[PDB]
């Protein structure tokens, strides 16, 4: 039932699970040491959020650079929010960055089945 609360810091990017909104939000760099010791906990909590209940899970992404194990973290979620939306979970993903081609994003949407908007501001 708790939200995530990930402080940001320079290496790491700040992360907030909304338990009732049903939104998980990162904003940041993630260059980490150890990638899993910081995403670990946010699979588990989509895991959970999954388990727990029906109600839909978005994603509202405004991450800047991401190192290897970064990305390969990320695809974890992803490929948990595709197997549940597979079964029929509404799930939706937006992913934001600045133009001055999100070349990741849209290798991570050719992935997802689920809405994925890759948006520039």
């Amino acid at each position: 039932m708790s939200d995530l609360h990930i402080p940001g810091t320079q290496s790491t990017p700040a992360i907030q699970g909304d338990w009732q909104a049903g939104r998980l939000s990162m904003q940041g760099d993630s260059y980490p040491e150890n990638s899993y010791e910081l995403f670990g906990q946010v699979i588990d909590w989509v895991e959970r959020f999954l388990a727990d209940g029906q109600r839909p899970l978005e994603l509202d992404l405004r991450l800047l650079y991401l190192n290897t194990s970064s990305i390969k973290a990320m695809m974890d979620i992803l490929d948990l929010l595709e197997e549940a939306h597979q079964g029929g979970r509404p799930v939706s993903l937006r992913w934001h960055y600045d133009r001055r081609v999100a070349e990741l994003a849209e290798e991570f949407r050719e992935d997802c089945s689920f809405p994925f908007a890759i948006q520039a501001h």
